[PDB]
């Protein structure tokens, strides 16, 4: 489990701290997770990354071990760019300046706005099954919704959905992992343990929900405002996704980032979009490469 | 508007009859003249038409029906296919209603679910039906493929209530007092439209047991079979040939996300409407409106 790496907290702002897991040796590598998850999923293909990035997996504000801190009516407080702050700084207190970045759900929704916020710091970007959440709203339709039924329940407001979600948490991770394409096949018994142990840590249902109602509010205000000024990716940009998804089926992937950023590639995967943990090795080998020219 | 001194049901004495095996149905039963079956929807009771029953008693024979799954009816079991609660099995719930009172053929007047119950009832037993007036619905058919962003931000239960057991019921069940609140309340005034003994009412039909899951089993057929039924009818060219009065709340999310007369006038051939100056609570929030446009349609 996690060969090579420790575990550190870097305080990234006033009463908030950033639970990662630090290791390897050679250019810095960001590793972010999504929901409802944590810096666990990163377990299959850390230790071979380790050999050639010195990688950090950092665990979202309101997940795994990182701080819970406080909602807030505009939902500044789990905005993507705060969020993206959160990482930036780790990373610099790290000694970190310039960084590539492989971002999975919601961490890569994070890197989208670090890399527009800070692009000098970000040299390459993966980002794993997403395309633009503000494409993804916009182009919402009854597959989408049926499917991604969270993204219009955890956005209503609280205490709703934390009501749902602390009545049984462990019940809450098995059914959101479990009712997708792959199951809980492909999930090791430990990281499942962590999801769930780190999923109840007191906080994390507000923190969980606040970030996906700042994705229905102030973020999009923030992606559309670089889509009206013509603001976009600079840096080169891979794109993986899994065929077997809800991304895959609802929306073109590739097109939308292509409107988004300058230098993008990308494919479908055969999986779902549980990517690190249902292929790991298909994702090294289409990422290794594009991380490695940096 | 509302006051606590306002009469209760006057004239009307609460029935339970057996409409399916294991099923009866609980109703507010009254009135004089032409029948009339009046059908509420989510999360409410028959207890939503305490504001224009008593005057309707004064030119029908009114029938204020509580679903199955809601209200003091009985809670049957679901099923995979979600036919215990579908509309078809809720629409022949509500005929059976009103065979067993003495009514052959009546008038109806619903809401919500109940309304979309009833456009299923119209469709099924044709010669049942003399008139219909339907509030605050588009047909579930067009709703869920005309899904947009606004509407599933807005109706955002219609993809919360529908996913497998035991999710929603886990949400529901954890405080059902929330729910109702949080569901019927988000708006500027809050619960405040509701008469108190309206708002005890649901919560207190909401939190028997085994209510959850009945209207959940409810939403999911409208996800499933029922929109079988539905395709079957449109693809067959079937629609309803009686009269059809369509009433929608301008201030609600029909009105802002669909077309609701368009709509309904791709299933049917006769039918007229408009929007009224109130919310999706057109019963309790404008009953004198309400009254004012459906009293002349369902006299005549």
């Amino acid at each position: 489990w996690m060969p090579g790496l420790r575990q550190q907290r870097i305080t990234v702002d006033d009463g908030v701290e950033i639970n990662a897991w630090v290791g390897g040796q050679g250019p810095a590598l960001l590793l972010v997770h999504g929901h409802p998850q944590t810096s666990a999923i990163w377990h299959r293909v850390a230790p071979r990354l380790a050999q050639q990035f010195t990688v950090v997996l950092a665990d979202l504000r309101g997940y795994g071990d990182s701080s819970r801190p406080a909602g807030d009516p505009e939902h500044v407080n789990y905005s993507k760019r705060t969020m993206a702050r959160d990482l930036l700084r780790l990373m610099a207190r790290l000694g970190h300046e310039h960084f590539s970045v492989l971002a999975h759900d919601r961490g890569a929704r994070v890197a989208h706005r670090l890399a527009m916020d800070y692009p000098a710091s970000v040299q390459r970007l993966v980002l794993l099954d997403i395309a633009p959440t503000l494409a993804m709203y916009e182009q919402t339709g009854e597959a989408f919704a049926r499917a991604y039924w969270h993204w219009f329940f955890l956005i209503q407001p609280a205490p709703l959905p934390e009501r749902l979600i602390e009545a049984d948490p462990a019940a809450y991770v098995r059914e959101i992992m479990g009712r997708r394409s792959a199951g809980l096949a492909p999930f090791d018994p430990r990281a499942l343990a962590e999801y769930q142990r780190c999923l109840a840590l007191p906080g994390s249902a507000h923190g969980m929900c606040e970030d996906y109602r700042a994705s229905a509010g102030i973020d999009l205000d923030h992606d559309r405002e670089d889509r009206q000024l013509g603001r976009r990716l600079s840096m080169p940009l891979l794109v993986l996704w899994g065929e077997e998804g809800v991304v895959h089926r609802c929306f073109d992937p590739l097109r939308e980032w292509q409107l988004v950023a300058d230098d993008v590639r990308g494919r479908p995967l055969a999986c779902g979009h549980y990517i690190a943990e249902e292929a790991p090795d298909a994702l090294l080998d289409a990422a290794l490469p594009f991380l490695l020219q940096a």
